């Protein structure tokens, strides 16, 4: 059994039934006030998705294209807020401790996921500091207690390959003790000149149950990332418009290949304890422990020279950063009734500690031409090393209540939360030391009809710590989120099928904003996003398995000094769309045959937060085919093949800036082969 921090769902096809995201204990989706999105193991696999980034690129409210064609980070703008997009990301119930103040954010390689869950909108009152855009919850790979053993071959354009197997099983004859162990291996050229992606991994996990009433699960995953793909951008002029009659090709290195090098070794290891006191009272320990070593020489591309026609200016940026981070959440919960009331009750206390020495170097290099590139000419110019040692500490006190009377489906949360953060500028010897206690709420109802429709509404609140310090060097105070939500949620009992709408309106607070003049923040800035999102996955056969989602987000700068008082950000569409739909033949002459594809429409971007010219909208096409070779006797035995953005359309993702433009990725074919024992 076990409610408390497992999802405990069912999974058909696309469709998960239950999630633990939003409550930290079990909840169908159709009985919980927010809005919350599942990616199957079988959505990731068909849609051929390679990173966690990428996974997302089918669900509504959110953008997956902030620098393009990238794969070194997981970007992932929600509803609109782009800010701090590679700290939305929870592994197994804990934050993945990343430090986006720095190179030193980590990254969980998809073929370890049993699961991805999407929260939508600010999320504190059960994890703490995080974003008003919402979370991402990715779920683990655990021990089966029957054997399973799978090896998985890919080739590909571009230079791909990789491989993996993940095998597990008991090791008792009772079934007490299972393992599961995961590894693989892959590399990548792009379609960037002179760059290699490079990737090996391995998971070990063992779950012990101890009695029928307590479980523990220990986990390993060690992770080796020797090359580091692209990570650049090049100017809107001459990508999004002509420059001198001529654009920038898809596959431009803007670095230098005798210098150019991203290092990241990620260790973990942790725990879940799981303890049933009761048919009422449970517990549970998640901890993990993180350490993390990133290296990184990088020419990148910054302006266009002011006297060399076709070439860019470039400067350098180096950095040797070694992260460490200690997570630990202690929940306990009871499971009673009280008169015609069904209650829920939670309380927990979580804690980080993070550390991160970072040593940064900086300096400028060579013009490069940017059309006919000559590389080699790598001497750098040197500006003064910046090293600083970066300290974050996070306690939490939660409370929670989701209470069920009659129809109704009631949820309360309430979190006191104390933060220091502190920052050694190890070069001048300064300290930069603050601490904050902020209190987060949020309130949930739900009124489930006996068709399956769920109407409902939410309140919901977060804070993030501030990126930016104020005229003393003090950092401002946290940023807030506010959110009201109204939702409505179908299922037919019958069917395999769900469909959900949300409205949203979310408010950030003390955003820093200051004067183009001014050297100085002030926490006076306020965004506000709000809108619309319609997401369906439905199964009209046991044949045919559909997906599909419409995003509607207003996003504008409510307030700001610096005279963007009220426009829109860039990076952030009005209007988004997709649908995906699988086809397998299950008797005849076609039978162990599969077919799918599907289509996503992203709209307009602005390049700038000045607002001066659009990233043009664009359509993308995937496709798939697979085919079971068991069912021609060799049981146990798949093969697939895989083409994303399959039209080859050359465009613009996204552009941080007027400076910094990223190409999205061209088609990208993949050849599977899967074997069972
Ligand atoms: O370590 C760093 C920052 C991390 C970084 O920049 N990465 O690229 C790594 C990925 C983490 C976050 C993704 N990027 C952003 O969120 C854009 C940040 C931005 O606007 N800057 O100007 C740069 C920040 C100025 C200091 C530069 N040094
Ligand atoms: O140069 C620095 C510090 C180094 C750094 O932060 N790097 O990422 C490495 C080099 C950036 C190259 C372009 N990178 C992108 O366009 C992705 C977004 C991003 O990462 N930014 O930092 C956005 C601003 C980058 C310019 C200002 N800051
Ligand atoms: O304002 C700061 C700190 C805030 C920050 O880092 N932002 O990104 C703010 C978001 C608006 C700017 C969008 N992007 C770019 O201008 C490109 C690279 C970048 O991101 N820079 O900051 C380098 C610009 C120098 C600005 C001075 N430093
Ligand atoms: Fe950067």
């Amino acid at each position: 059994v076990f409610a408390l921090g497992n999802n405990l769902g069912s999974t058909d096809g696309y469709l998960a039934t239950h999630s633990q995201i939003a409550t930290k204990t079990s909840k169908p989706l159709l009985e919980t006030s927010q809005t919350v999105s599942v990616i199957t193991r079988e959505q990731i696999d068909d849609t051929a998705s390679k990173t966690v980034q990428q996974a997302m690129r089918y669900t509504p409210g959110i953008f997956t294209g902030q620098v393009g064609a990238s794969n070194r980070y997981d970007y992932v703008v929600m509803r609109g807020f782009a800010d701090n997009s590679v700290d939305n990301i929870y592994l197994d119930g804990l934050k993945a401790m990343g430090d986006s103040g720095t190179f030193s954010s980590m990254q969980v390689d998809p073929y370890f996921l049993e699961r991805i869950d999407v929260l939508k909108g600010p999320s504190s009152v059960l994890y703490g500091r995080s974003l008003p855009g919402g979370l991402v919850a990715l779920t683990s790979k655990k021990p089966l207690y029957e054997d399973y053993r799978q090896i998985t071959g890919s080739i590909g354009n571009m230079g791909q390959k990789e491989m993996g197997f993940d095998f597990s099983g008991p090791l008792d004859e009772e079934k007490r003790i299972a393992y599961r162990l995961i590894g693989l291996g892959k590399g990548s050229d792009t379609q960037f000149d002179h760059v290699k992606e490079e990737r090996y991994a391995i998971a070990p996990t063992l779950a012990i149950d101890f009695s029928d009433d307590t479980t523990l699960t220990l986990q390993g995953y060690l992770q080796h990332d020797p090359n580091g793909g692209y990570h650049g951008g090049v100017p809107a002029d001459g990508t999004l418009s002509h420059h001198n009659g001529r654009h920038i090709s898809r596959e431009f290195f803007d670095g230098e290949p005798s210098k150019d090098d991203f290092d990241r070794t990620q260790r973990m290891f942790g725990y879940q304890l799981e303890h049933r006191i009761d048919d009422v009272w449970s517990a549970r320990q998640n901890f993990r422990y993180l350490d993390s070593d990133v290296d990184l020489s990088q020419v990148y591309a910054y302006g266009w020279s002011a006297s060399e026609p076709n070439k860019l200016n470039r400067y350098f940026s180096g950095a040797r950063e070694h992260l460490q981070a200690y997570i630990v959440d202690n929940m306990l919960q009871a499971e009673f009734a009280t008169g015609a009331a069904r209650h829920t009750l939670l309380t927990g206390l979580d804690y980080q500690r993070r550390r991160t020495v970072v040593d940064w170097r900086s300096g400028s290099a060579s013009a490069l031409d940017a059309f006919n590139p000559v590389y080699g000419d790598d001497a750098i110019s040197y500006f003064p090393d910046d090293n600083h040692t970066r300290r974050l500490e996070q306690t939490g006190v939660y409370l929670q209540d989701l209470i069920d009377i009659d129809q109704w489906r009631f949820s309360l949360g309430l979190r006191q939360d104390w933060v220091s953060v502190t920052d050694k500028n190890r070069s001048t010897g300064s300290k930069a030391d603050d601490d904050w206690e902020k209190f987060t709420g949020r309130i949930g109802a739900l009124y489930l009809f006996d068709n399956g429709l769920a109407p409902y509404v939410s309140y919901s609140e977060s804070f993030n710590p501030n990126a930016y310090s104020d005229a003393s060097g003090t950092p401002l105070a946290p940023t807030e989120g506010k959110q009201w939500e109204l939702g409505l949620k179908f299922q037919a009992p019958g069917s395999n099928s769900f469909y959900t709408a949300s409205l949203f309106h979310i408010t950030q607070e003390n955003v820093a904003s200051k004067e183009p003049q001014d050297n100085f923040y002030t926490s006076v800035g306020e965004v506000r996003s709000q809108g619309l999102e319609l997401e369906a996955h439905t199964q009209l056969s046991d044949n045919l398995k559909l997906l599909g989602s419409y995003t509607y987000t207003d996003i504008t700068y409510t307030k700001s000094l610096d005279g963007n008082q009220g426009h829109t950000p860039n990076q952030a569409p009005k209007h988004m769309a997709s649908l995906w739909a699988d086809y397998a033949f299950d008797a005849g002459p076609l039978s162990g045959l599969s077919i799918g594809g599907g289509a996503r429409y992203v709209g307009e971007t602005w390049a700038d937060k000045e607002n001066t010219l659009r990233v043009p909208d664009y359509t993308l096409v995937d496709a798939r085919i697979g085919y079971d070779l068991g069912k021609l006797g060799l049981k146990g035995l798949d093969v697939s093949l895989n083409a994303n953005n399959l039209l080859d359309k050359d465009y613009v993702a996204s552009c941080y800036s007027l400076d910094f433009c990223y190409f999205g990725e061209k088609r990208n074919v993949t050849a599977t082969v899967n074997y069972q024992f």
